[PDB]
């Protein structure tokens, strides 16, 4: 089961931290040039011996000083959207991130928020009031540690399979890549 996400957010907030790991292997990655973005695959295998697989694609960067493109988001089935707890600024243009995928993907696509860095803070209360108190599922996560990094994917996975009792029975491998694919930003 094959499902395109997309990681969205603030340049700075950890998006690349997150999901720049080993996961199903270096080689298994891949590029796109024209869009400025990353493939990640992950796969888990759950208690029902299904095998998930997401295709979590990162920027190289761009956001930063950039708008990213349409077909970053085209063909989505999710977005994890992360902030950084420590600044008001990432927390703030979340309602703009929110719209900006929505605006490619439509409102139906599950949307799960981490509160990350949480490590090192930005209230949750501020969240919901700069996205109008509407929910979205939410996850406190550090990308440094990996602490809760299967939880988005997990909610995911139920979510898309409608199974709300599914669990994950591999683990991933979270070695950090040592790739950096980032554009230079001066
Ligand atoms: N302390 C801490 N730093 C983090 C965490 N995640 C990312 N960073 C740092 O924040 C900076 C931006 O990380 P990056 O993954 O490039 O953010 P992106 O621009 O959203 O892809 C880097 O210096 C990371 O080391 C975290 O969970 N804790
Ligand atoms: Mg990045």
């Amino acid at each position: 089961l094959t499902y395109k996400i997309c990681l969205i957010g603030d340049g700075g907030v950890g998006k690349t931290t997150y999901i720049n790991r080993v996961l199903d292997g270096r080689f298994e990655k891949n590029y796109n040039a024209t869009v400025g973005a990353v493939n990640h695959p992950v796969t888990f295998l759950d208690d029902q011996g299904n095998v998930i697989k997401f295709n979590v694609w990162d920027t190289a960067g761009q956001e930063k000083k950039a708008v990213l493109k349409d077909v970053y988001y085209i063909g989505a089935s999710g977005a994890i959207l992360f902030f950084d707890v420590t600044s008001r600024i990432t927390c703030q243009n979340l309602a703009r991130w929110v719209k900006e995928f929505q605006a490619v993907v439509g409102n139906e696509a599950p949307i799960v928020v981490c509160a990350n860095k949480i490590d090192i803070k930005i209230s949750k209360k501020l969240v919901m009031e700069v996205l109008k108190g509407k929910n979205y599922e939410y996850f406190e996560i550090s990308a440094k540690t990996a602490h809760n990094f299967g939880l988005p994917f997990l909610h995911l996975a139920r979510i898309f399979t409608g199974r709300p009792d599914l669990i994950f029975v591999s683990n991933v491998n979270l070695e950090p890549t040592e790739v950096n694919y980032d554009y230079h930003s001066p």
